[PDB]
């Protein structure tokens, strides 16, 4: 179990991060293997993957994802100039993230259809401090917990249409979640 915060621990870079109102707890296992239990938590988001991510790379997670409540599981990361935080969603809990989105398209990558959306944060936090940028997302409409995602189709997509990405910061299988409880055991590759 860990302190929010990133590193290494078996190969594989992790990133912590949570609003300290406690009821989460992350926990980094052999390899690419990563735990995370809640119970009526904060905000916060925690997975393994790598740092920096690349625009080509395919990544493998496994599992178990049993959230009750608002949270995600996904390929999750950002770039930087410009500054993006994007998504693909593989599951989510109670809440659809891309829920009165803008949609901006469909893509078929690794046994579904996604479909694309952008939406702003406004003055949030960011790995630059607090700012304004835009996310990304594709958002998984047949539901699962291990996989293949080749990022690349999604990647891909977004520029097609106008969602570009800079240069990659870290890039990782992430369970995120909202003021929610559940537990979650994921290995990346
Ligand atoms: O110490 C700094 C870290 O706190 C900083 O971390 C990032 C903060 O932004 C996080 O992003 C939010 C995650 O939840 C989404 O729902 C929101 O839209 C985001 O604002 C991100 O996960 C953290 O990596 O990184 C820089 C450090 O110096």
């Amino acid at each position: 179990t860990i302190q929010p915060g990133t590193g290494y621990n078996n190969g594989y870079f992790y990133s912590y991060w949570n609003d300290g109102h406690g009821g989460v707890t992350y926990t980094n296992g052999p390899g690419g293997q990563f735990s995370v239990n809640w119970s009526n938590s904060g905000d916060f988001v925690g997975g393994k993957g790598w740092q920096p991510g690349t625009k080509n790379k395919v990544i493998n997670f496994s599992g178990s994802y049993n959230p009750n409540g608002n949270s995600y599981l996904s390929v999750y990361g950002w770039s930087r100039n410009p500054l993006i935080e994007y998504y693909i969603v593989e599951n989510f809990g109670t809440y659809n993230p891309s829920t009165g989105a803008t949609k901006l398209g469909e893509v078929t990558s690794d046994g579904s259809v996604y479909d694309i959306y952008r939406t702003q944060r406004v003055n949030q936090p960011s790995i630059i401090g607090t700012a304004t940028f835009y996310q990304y997302w594709s958002v998984r409409r047949n539901h699962r917990s291990s996989g293949s995602v080749n990022t690349a189709n999604h990647f891909n997509a977004w520029a097609q249409q106008g969602l570009t990405l800079g240069t990659m910061d870290y890039q990782i299988v992430a369970v995120e979640g909202y003021f929610s409880s559940g537990s979650a055991s994921i290995t990346v590759s």
